[PDB]
Parts: C-alpha cells; structure tokens; sequence
C-alpha cells in the first residue's frame, strides 16, 4: 500500500534536492553567468549565450531549473538575479572551493577507502582559488591582526601557498611600501595568481613562483623577507612528508632568516568533539573539512600537537588568536605568531 | 567588520552542508556499509574494515562524519544505525540513481553550456541499479495496474530498458507462469540483470539481452511476447534518434505483433509549469530531472505530445493512468495501455 | 547513557524554534518596531523606547534574541533590520492575522475538543487587519480582474466584512469615479477601517458600518451599489446560520438589486487531497487554514458545493477565475462573478 | 506583476506553518491523544472521541492537518503515528513546557513591552510538569552525578520547586532508603505532584507540601534533610526578591541545617555570546530560554555570578558539574555541589 510514503520520500531525498542546488549554485558562479547577471539586471537566454559562447536549450534548463528554486526570477524581458539569488554572493569562495575542488574528492570516497586504494584526488586550482575568497572573510584579517602584533614593520612578505595571490593582493593594497613574494605549487593556481597580480596593477611589487613551500625554501630565490605567512600549508607538509619534515621545514626558516616572524595558521582537529560539533559553522564547514582531510594526503592535528611542534623547532609564541567571531565563532581556526627561540 | 556575517553563511552554504551529506549516504548504501550495520547492528571500524577490505582510518573518517550528522551513533563497542539512519533504507534507490547515476553530469554542466561541447555523460550502471530501486515503488505498481487491463493474461513479457531486471524479477515472483525477456544496452547494467535473475532464482524463466530497444527490435530473436514494457526508454529515443525514428519504433512493434499490449511509462514534461513545479516532490526529484535532461541527450515532452505520437505510429489508448498518490502525487508520471489501431 | 541525544534534541525540537520566532516576528510588526527600524536604518533600545514608550531590558531582550536569529544586526550604534530581517517586509499580514489573530485560536483546540466545550474564539480585529495586508498581494488584484470582465463598470461598491477596509482604499485610489460603503462586524476592524479611509483622505467617497452581512442586508441603510464584494464572507455564515440562511441571503441581495454584479471569493475545501496538500503554498498556508477553520464557527466547502449554492440562489456564472499563479499558484482561492439568472 | 512572490512566501511562512505545528504536537501530547495511539496503534476518530470524550469533526480536523504534515498514518481501519511521529515522544516535556507554559508569555511580550506593563504571566502548571518532563534526560542525570561525589550519603532529601514530583520520584525508586520532601508552589503542579507520588508507591516515603521555597524555609516543618536540591529555584527567587534575598536564603539553609550538602542546578546566562549561541541547542532552547526571562520576573545570571553569591553566603564549592554531551553540550546548564564553608 505504501501508506504515506511520498510525505517521508519528500524528506528523505532532502539531501539530493540540496545536493544539486549547489552544483547548480556553484555553476552560476564558476561560468561567470553570476557576474553576467549582475552588469545586465536582465538578460535573456539569447543574450547570455551569446556573451559567453553558450548553448540556448542548455542554458534555458539551468535557468529554468534556478527560477523553480527562487535563485532566479523571469519576466517577458529574460532572467534575473532574485533577492536570494544576491545574498548569495559573499558565499562564492564556498562554493568554488568545496563544490570545484572537492566534489570529486568526495566522490571518489566510496573507491578510495578500499585497503590500498590510495589518496583521493582533488582539484587543487579551484581549492586555491575558492580558499582565497574565503580568506577575504576569516584568514586575510586574522594575518593582519596578528602582523600588527610582532616588532618593527613588515617590508618584505613571503606567503607560501599563496592560491591566487589573494593574501599578497589585499595586504599590498593596504600597505602599499610593501615588497612581496608567493610561492603556490598548483600550476593552475599559480598562473591565476600571476593574473590577478597584474589585473591589481602590482607586477612591480609581488611576484609569484611555481613552487611548493619545502622546495621554495630549498631554492636560491634572492629575497631577505621579515615575515612568512603559512596559511593552511603545514598540515599539508605533515601529512605528505611527515612530522620530522614539518619539524625540519620550520628549524630551516630561522636558520635562514633568524629575525622573521611567522604566522602560522592551522584548523584545530576537534573531529570527535561533541560540543564543538553541534555549531552551525561546525556541522556546515568543518564537518566536511575533517571529512576531505581523512581522504587526501593532509593531516589536521590540534593546537596543542602545534604548540609541540613549534617548540621543537625552536620557536616561541608572541601571540596566539582565532577568527573574528562576526565571521567564525568555532575557535577552530587559529593564527600563531612566532619568532625564533 | 563584517557584522552578523557567521549567521548569514551558515545559511548561505546549507546546500554544501547537503551536498557532502548527499554522497556520504549515497556511499553509505553503495559501499555496503548500510546492509553491514544492519546484520551486525553494532559494528567497530576495524571488524567493518575485516569484512569489506577497508582502511581503518579512512572508515573512521567517514563515520564520524556520519555520526555528527545523526546518521550513526557511537558508543565503546562501535558504530550503529541512529532511526534516523535506518529510515533512510528505502531510499536507497534515489541516492544511487541521482548521486551514483548522475553526479558526474551535474558536475560537467559548466563546460557543457559551451557552444560545440556536446552531451554531459552519466554512469548508466548506477542510473539503471538505482531507478530499479525506485520502481518498487512507483512504476513497477503503475505498469500492475495497467496490465490488469488490458484483455487476456500476460504469458510473454519482453521490457526494453531492462536495468538490472527488477520488473521482471518482481513480475515473475507475483505471476508464476509467466515467461520473459529484458534488454539493457549499458553493459554493467546487463551484467547486474543476469547476476539479479540468478539471486533470485529466475534464469530458466527470464533471459537478458545487452542491447538497446532499437537494435532489438530489429534482432532475429526468437519469442512472442503478448506484453511490451516501455518504461522511461522512449525519451531516450525521442533524443537520440528523433521523432520520426520513435514513430517508425512503435510501428514496427506492432508491425511485428500486431495483437501486443504496450505498456509505456513517460514523465510529462511541466519544468515551466509553476504551480506544478511548488509540489514537495516536483522540487525534490522532478526538477534535478528536467535540469538532467536539458544536458544529456534524452528529450522529455508533455502528455499531448505522446498521445499525437501514439496516434501517428497506428496505435489506440485503451486508458491512461498516474502513479498512485500514496508515492508520487505530481500526477507527472503517466502509465499509457495501448494497442494496434 | 542517552547516546546520540542531543542531535534528535536539536531537530525534534525546531519546531517550537519556529514558535517563539514567529510570535517574535508578529510583535516585531505589530508593536511598530518594524517600521521604526525601517525609518531610522540604525536605533539604539534607547531611541526605540523613547519613541515608542517601552522599556529598555524587555526590548534589549527581544532584540538580542532577534539579532541571535539573524533577523537583526547590533552595531556600536544600535540594532538595524539585517537583509534577512528586510524580506520579511512583505509578510506582516500573514503573521498578524494567523499569530495576531489566530494564536488563541489554535492555543485552545485541546479544550476545544472535549464534548459540548464550544468554538475556539479569535482576535477578529487581528484577523481583519491581517487578511486585508494578505488581500494585497491574492485576492485584491483576484477581484480587481473579475470586476473588469463584467459588463457594466462599477460606479457604486458595498464590501461586506470590509476588515480595515483596505479592499475599498485600493479599489478607491485606482478608480477616482467609485463610492464605496464597507461593513465590518468586528469592532476593532471596524474603527481601523473609519481610521484608513481618513488617512487616505477618502472619507467623503467611502462610508463604514459596524454591522455583520446578513444584518446590514437587512438594515435601512440608503444605497444602491451596483457591484458587491463577499471575501470569505460565506464561509462564516454558512457555519454560523447554515445553507438555507447562505442561499436566503444570497436571494435578498438580487431581490433588493436585480442588476448587481456579485464577486465572491472563497477558499475550495481541499484538505483531503494528497495531491493538493503536498504543494509549499498549502502546506505552510492552507494545511492550518483549514485546521482553524474546524474548530472556528465557520464551514468551507468545495468549489462545486458553492457553484450549486449559487444555481439555488438564482445566481449564474459569468466567469470563474483563481488567483495569479506568481502570488498563489495552489488554485483554492477562487473568485466567482455572478449576476440573476 | 508580484514575479516570484509565491516562492518568496513559502520561505517567509515557514515560522508560522512551524508555530501551528509545534501548538498541535503540544496538544497531540497533553490530550493524551499521543498515548491512546501507543496503545491502540491504530485508532478510528469514532473510538478515540469515545475514550477522550471528544468531538469527532473536530479530531478528524486535527488528524487531517497532522497526517498531511506526516506526523499521522491514515489507513481504512483509522490513524496511527508514523514513524516520525513515533520519534517525537522523548520531546513531549519541551513542548508542554515551552507552549503549554509558555505560550501566553510569548504572546504578551508586545503588551509587556509597555512602560509600566509589568510581567508576563505563564501557566505555571504546565511550566511545572514539561520541565519535570525534561529533567529525566539533563538534570536528574546531572544531580545524580552530582550526589554521588558528595562526602555524606543521601538519607532525607529535600526538593524545593518540585514541579511534578519527577526528581524524588526517580530518586526514591532508584535509592530505596531515601524519605524524601517536596515543596512547589503552584497549586496544579502540587495536586499533580502527590498524584505522580500516590500513582509510583512513594506516598509513605514522600511527601510534598504547597509552598514557595522561601516560606517554606520559614515554616514550621518536621524534617532535617542531608540533601537539598535547588533545581532552577535561586534565578526565580533572585528576579522576584533580590540578590540580598537570594543570600539571606542560602544563609539561612546553612543555619538550620550545618552538616547540609546543596545541590544548586542553574543556567548561565550567555545570552550576548556570539559563538555559545551558534550552537543548535543554545538556537533551539536556551535562545527563548533567555527571552522569556527577560519578559517574567525571573533573573539569570552567570556561572561567576553564582559562584560569588555562593561565597557571600558562606557556602564552600565541593564539585562543579556540567550535563553530560550526549544530551546537552552547550555547557549552559550547571550545578554546584556545596557546603557550609
Ligand atoms: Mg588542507
Ligand atoms: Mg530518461
Ligand atoms: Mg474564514
Ligand atoms: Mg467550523
Ligand atoms: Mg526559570
Ligand atoms: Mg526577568
Ligand atoms: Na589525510
Ligand atoms: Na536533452
């Protein structure tokens, strides 16, 4: 009989509903039809098309599709951006990251937990850019909290794993006698930094390597920086190379540059913490987060396994601070500022 | 300062928060892990790692991730089933088809709205296993009622678009005497039928063909059917070979046996119907499949339109019917009993 | 041990979140702080008291609440509407008629339920406030269409249960040459209804009366109307007095003027329809519509049991029509223009 | 044109379709409707109305409304709870505390907010027995655990603010050798607490006098308990009376009884804590916790708050504890084992 079946149907395939919303979100971001939308107020199925070089019958079903789900409203003159369809777009970071660089990631999950099966893959070019928009919110002013924190002035900037620059961009512009340099190992993540820096009009000031932070500091780039900014990259150190080689990796930066501040920051593995677990930001990012991070070669540890480390390659902390909480209250999200011992 | 921005991101990325959920569950149910907690209703990462030939803290992982979902609870003897994980267990067949089936071609929409790009792929295999799934509860009924009548008994029945047999499994169990023959031109799909009809201990009354429903029609096979089942396979020709070539499909079936019951159930195409698309399960399940079929090259149509197609290829309506309202109330899935004219 | 608890706590639970959100959402409207915040973009507890003779702690306590919910923003210098906060602009009426005018309604339905306890009452000054800002949006521009497809033009109008007399403002403002005369039973819509005809400087065109419909149809009231409104007026009255006093009073408005153009508007009882039922609009609207009305002295019926109330009463139907499918697209509120057979 | 209002209103209504729904689970449960469909498990309106005494037009309404939101089966043989409705039963003292109890005050807060409006009223019976409901999952736990820690063992237990009688009932069954007293000071919560005792087979071990906690200090009762339990009492006593009253009180406990062991159950007050107030159970619960508070003449403070109260009092902190993170993992509920300093 199936008696009342559809209504728990209805609920139960809630998950699927949400699942392509935000392919289709991340979409409407990722072709650039978000931005169109925006310059045109109203644009018809023809007019877009022939703006970004799209197909007619292709777009009118993605367009249709977003208007059932309110991201869009249609009137005789075309398509438009609904009041729901612009609160999306402080979001965009979000969906370029997690959607474009990991949605493989977690598809691949079912395959790759198979005993040898090995690392998932991901796509690191929409990780780095994603991130980076995220970084505007929570990381990018937590950096510059903490820079004001340490001693003198900063006049030379080293950001390993810099993604699209974005860092180097935003503290450019707001001090402008500085000198930057980024390293960013993704090749596709580094020609977009190298793009972004020279749409900013700031090739004179920072250039951008294609490199990963070990091998960067091994090389004999010519630049004396006064501090470095490693933003999300131990963790990824430690879980590829090992804790010796983050251990290692950091006694080289003081034995090379004696007087650099760091700043370090790193998400906090609270995983099996049940109280942290039930924030809204929690369940919404860094569920997921942890998630990706069990799959891939990167290994989150927690900010006391930092401290530890810090201290064995011969570091002291001057300040420790987490994320606005206007932005992320989880105090998962945490930014070291460290000197040599 | 961005003042009150945590609240309005937790809100924004809710379809991420969905998304990840939506494949955690979709390999939940294709990896095995459900039907394992369901006979061990306890089970440690280690022992469910033993069994499925798993890593441990790959498992570990995503069962935590689960567990701070609500989907498992855990305790010092290991992970379970919460209720709200068991009362996914229907729905298995959703998440495998949307999920399994189709994520890739959400994923490729992007580069596929680019003029000359073609149509986005899909995994056939886990389209065919999952809309199988589906079809206990909606088409498989719906085909029930509909063969009820027409005139005679159904001895011989023939399903073109088999997947992995679940209709003639069901069909066959419910009515002994019947004899059958199913085609599925998605090899994996095929192969899922003949190991199905074998579980179920059907082989020496049901065979399978590897072949699409063109092809077989045009085949020396050797079999009288009284009953012709076209679930869903006609908007795939309609796509892929065009309206002229349907037409000529249903005349030459008829041609061939011109006293069969057809049975043929299609979706009606309402994707710029408003208030049919505000309906719970239009916007669950019918719009993602109207976005699907813009991308890949399958044509839907309304109502009237196949009724002018029937009419064209010498076909009579004997009755018309919908899913029952218990499972599926959009009124959007149309069961057709027709003869030759 | 409780394992898991918390997590079915949060979910089990959401809705009395709701609850308290909505009844927060209604005095936000209904105490003028909505419009407050709108006119002032930015106001300290302070200002807000000061304007609006309340006290300081209960407000800051709304207020913390409300900004907790992201409906408001607090700054340095006071709280602000968020842009989630804005949008809920144009549901006031909803939240005024069903929390302002119903809360009481559905708080005693377990009372109400015991053998011989009686009829729930209401706050029918809220009720009429509410559904004359809903009437805006469905039913105004619903009558507005009828009244154009007759075929006379209207001169002379009479709104019987006229609620703050919002029908009349509009049709006034629009149509310069119309005079108008409301009814209104209760005696708080009543007065709101002589108050809104001041301030839109209508009192010289429109007349108001505190009087029920079947009693002011039988009233010495001096004036011939060529057009009559009804909005959910038989409803009431057909609970209250039963058919034959729907169909008497029917019988009396075409016996005192034959050539009256009629426009009705009703909600079809459609409460036992799978189908209907699964639809947003009636899910979140005409699901506690319809519950309401159970146990209010008031009876719906379907759009066919009206059409053979209006054959009995001598009336014919001109033209049926339901609201636009942009505002209500469920097709339960029909509007019926009728003339003397 | 109102292009996509319809959309937009689901949206905005969803607190209200959620506040009709929260008030019909609410009397689902305190009917005893919710326990009939237990124990029949499935039920026709006609022998529910016969057992309950109800009226079946009205039930029937109720049923309806509770079936097309999923919470209710209909078959031919009646109703039944589906699964979902089966789930909502641990949460029955949520809803009869917070909308049995605490529905008027929400009401009244627009009122109340008036310079000179005085308190919102609550309906302090069902206040009473929801939270007595409640504390058989965080706070009976909580003082269980906190007992135990305690140096003396609990032979004569006193339980000011009793409510229902919940706590010395599971006290005195769990713990044989108890004698237990309760005091509670509204009159329905005192008739339903010697009814739970006399219905248990506690009334030769348990008795229970109407009273508030301050004059029942100051009477004339024969009992020299070793334990008293202030569960959620001091934050009444200290709104209504003062923080001198509140000191004066517990000095007074120690005065009368030296050797005494206090258990002091309370809720901090981190109402303006941004990142306390994400998580789901501080937005579910303690949110309106916090604004019904500010509304009734009830004072919470925080955690240091007491703990300085405690000193002045002269009472001496034995053991801190917060309830366990399987049922609330907020950290806000707290209780103090203390002694005479
Ligand atoms: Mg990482
Ligand atoms: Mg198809
Ligand atoms: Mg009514
Ligand atoms: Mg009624
Ligand atoms: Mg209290
Ligand atoms: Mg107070
Ligand atoms: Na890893
Ligand atoms: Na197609």
């Amino acid at each position: 009989e199936n008696t009342g079946f559809e209504t728990t149907l209805i609920k139960g395939i809630e998950p699927i509903r949400q699942f392509v919303l935000a392919i289709s979100i991340y979409h409407l971001f990722d072709t650039k039809l978000f931005s169109l939308l925006i310059k045109h107020e109203v644009a018809s199925p023809e007019v877009a098309c022939n703006e970004l070089g799209m197909e007619k019958e292709k777009l009118l079903g993605l367009f249709r599709y977003l208007k059932n789900e309110g991201i869009l409203l249609e009137t005789i003159d075309g398509f438009s951006l609904s009041k729901e369809g612009h609160a999306l777009a402080p979001f965009e970071g979000w969906y370029v990251m997690l959607v474009g660089g990991y949605a493989t990631t977690f598809l691949q999950m079912g395959e790759r937990l198979q005993e040898g099966a090995g690392w998932a893959t991901r796509d690191a070019t929409k990780v780095g850019v994603g991130s980076c928009g995220i970084s505007h919110f929570d990381a990018i002013p937590l950096t510059r909290s903490l820079m004001a924190q340490a001693p003198g002035t900063c006049t030379k900037l080293l950001d390993l794993g810099c993604g699209n620059g974005r860092y180097l961009a935003e503290f450019c512009k707001a001090l402008p006698q500085i000198q930057a340099w980024g390293a960013e190992p993704d090749r596709g993540g580094f020609e977009e930094a190298v793009d972004l820096i020279e749409k900013e009009g700031l090739s004179h000031r920072v250039h951008i390597s294609h490199s990963g932070a070990v091998e960067f500091l091994d090389s004999d780039f010519d630049f004396e920086p006064d501090f470095i900014v490693l933003g999300f990259v131990l963790h990824e150190i430690l879980g590829q190379a090992g804790r010796p080689a983050v251990v290692n990796f950091l006694k080289k930066i003081v034995h090379r540059f004696p007087a650099i501040n760091l700043i370090i920051i790193e998400v906090d593995n609270q995983f099996d913490n049940a109280g942290a677990m039930r924030h809204g930001l929690a369940l919404a990012y860094y569920n997921p987060y942890y998630l990706l991070h069990c799959f891939t070669n990167q290994l989150l540890v927690q900010d006391a396994d930092w401290l530890d480390i810090f201290a064995e390659a011969g570091l002291s902390l001057v300040t420790r601070e987490t994320t606005s909480d206007q932005v992320d209250s989880t105090g998962l999200e945490i930014g070291y500022l460290l000197r040599r011992a």
